[PDB]
């Protein structure tokens, strides 16, 4: 109880009470059978020829009762080899790394089929083999092929080479060539409509095979990089069900631009690269670690837009020739001028509207730049977090 | 082994076993004949009246077995004079500076001719003499003279004062005055064609003399600042061989704009200043230390371009009067608006196309600024790395 224990770490003395070290009986300093081999009987002390600045954090682990932390001048490779010597446990080591942030609990469980397991690693880890890389090399090239095929449909070398090459009317079958961007047929004479179709065969045979061989079946749809897989393949099928099921009149009066919405939503197939790029996931995590502080930006900009769109609207009010007809006209202008893009479509003209307009140039710097280095410090942190 | 050795560094006492210090027998603490003169027999210790915080890193060099590192509070001038006292070797000093980054292995071997050596330093080091500066003073001025001569060819005080001063047709001899920018002749009445020719005589007599006096002959073309030398002088010769060898008809149908490509590639003669500016090489190294992290920028922008070019194309779709004819038209617009240059050539007009268009102004800040301070921290690091 009152017995004081002198621990000598390479010439540095650390006297402690015996009931402090005996608080933790399974460590090297808590078990008397373990620390028996370090006792110097001529000096009545425990001599450890070990690192010197590491032990003040090891000593205060016992005094505070379990609160250890790394000293500022002791690196992570030196100090982690001291926790393993002093035997502070597998339990107080995990509390140490989480404070540190060296928290990598990734353990890929296989599907357990032993070929359902074996084929799973062929489609989850490119690093297992040469051909494991090849699928990743394929599927990265796959997405690009769809994109160029998607973008070229819009080109007026080819959308002017449509079924309505002159553009006079609108047919129910020409709705696909003008608002779905390809001509669906069992003959499939549309070349892009083939090339569009080819990639979807790859994506499902990625996905469905990845669905049947997943270990976790229920939490499959909480993983975000599986959601993008699903949203990719759908407007393909929405294209076909409009063609296959519908043999009727007056469908455009129900939903026609709703179809044109879907022709956009194809565009988020580009996010499928997230499974392959390490760097794109770091953006995916930086935003995941900034969803409140990003909201500082938008809300500070929403303040900035309204305050100056109005204030320029009334200094540009008394014109018959004003470039600013309303205030939600001037929401376009403010974001052209707080973000300092600056177009020239509409610019203030009056003497007051310039004085208002010039404050808004400064204030957009003072609105973007407040929560930007909040973000970029996270991104820099999440980038090198692999090291 | 069991024996303990007390080392006293200006009143601070470090105790270590004798078999720890005897692990490294050629140092001052490992050789008993060297440390004999520091022994205090009345206290049974080795007394060193030396720096106090330096020795904890010197002591842990012996305990860890060769892992030394500088303490955070001990400067580089103080701590490097302690490694020389404690005699940790020429071998563990080099491992120290590389961790430190004080790695300057530059040793210019001469060409060994003793005048082939001596003239080599006249064209590799401006600091050997006054005239050694003068060649650098000349050649820096040389490059500028070529550039002004290159730019003034394009001027419509002079390209409108061409052989086709009215511009009616195209001759085989007037192709040089209109697509090579000078009139080649043995008379050489074109003044620029002289001035162009004059600089190339300097560049080769730089380069070829630098080629014959190089010590390293095989690795001459791995050094990047020799490649720029080569690519400079070539379209000069491509000009002449087109004039000298060709006496025939119908050569423009084979390659004519390929000649016009070459008239550009003259422009990278400006990189020849890299041999002279210290600062331009720091750019050359910062990019050399960022070729993956720069690829974070382009790939994050390539994502940003495609996503918003499409999303504005469909919100600006249902106009007959739309400024956005296709999506690869709108790649031009996105980079005008993610980089916040902002031109006015084409701007969205619809209510949806502005709401799409205004997100892309914010998101270009959130795409450039993520890997920019990655780069600029390197450039700041490589700038002061000379100190």
């Amino acid at each position: 109880c009152c017995e004081r224990v002198v621990i000598n770490i390479s010439g540095l003395r650390f006297e402690t009470q015996l009931k402090t070290l005996a608080q933790f009986p399974e460590t090297l300093l808590g078990d008397p059978k373990k620390r028996m081999r370090y006792f110097d009987p001529l000096r009545n002390e425990y001599f450890f020829d070990r690192n010197r600045p590491s032990f003040d954090a090891i000593l205060y682990y016992y005094q505070s009762g379990g609160r250890l932390r790394r000293p500022v001048n002791v690196p992570l490779d030196i100090f982690s080899e001291e926790i393993r010597f002093y035997e502070l446990g597998e339990e107080a080591m995990e509390m140490f790394r989480e404070d540190e942030g060296y928290i990598k609990e990734e353990e890929r469980p296989l599907p357990e089929n032993e070929f359902q397991r074996q084929v799973w690693l062929l489609f989850e880890y490119p690093e297992s083999s040469g051909p494991a890389r090849i699928i990743a090399i394929v599927s990265v090239m796959v997405i690009l092929i769809s994109i160029v095929s998607f973008c070229l449909e819009t080109l007026p070398i080819f959308r002017d080479e449509n079924e309505d090459m002159h553009g006079g009317g609108v047919t129910f079958h020409t709705y696909s060539q003008s608002t779905i961007g390809y001509q669906q047929s069992t003959s499939f004479t549309d070349p892009f409509f083939i090339v569009e179709t080819l990639c979807i065969i790859w994506f499902s045979f990625e996905f469905l095979v990845r669905f049947f061989a997943c270990p976790s079946k229920a939490g499959f749809f909480t993983n975000i990089m599986n959601i993008i897989d699903i949203v990719a393949i759908i407007p393909y099928y929405v294209t076909i069900f409009l063609t296959e099921s519908n043999k009727s009149v007056l469908q455009f009066q129900n939903v026609r631009r709703v179809v044109q919405i879907f022709r956009i939503m194809r565009i988020l197939r580009i996010f499928k690269l997230s499974r392959h790029s390490k760097g794109l996931q770091i953006l995916g995590q930086t935003l995941k670690a900034s969803m409140r502080e990003l909201g500082l930006l938008i809300f500070f900009l929403f303040i900035g837009v309204i305050l100056f769109s109005s204030a320029v609207y009334f200094a540009e009010a008394d014109e018959r020739d004003s470039q600013f007809p309303s205030i939600p006209d001037a929401f376009w202008w403010a974001v052209v001028s707080m973000t300092t893009v600056g177009y020239g479509d509409m610019v203030p003209t009056t003497i007051g509207g310039k004085i208002v307009g010039s404050l808004c140039a400064i204030a957009g710097v003072l609105t973007i730049a407040l929560p930007v280095p909040v973000i970029v410090s996270n991104f820099n942190y999440f980038y090198h977090r692999e090291t």
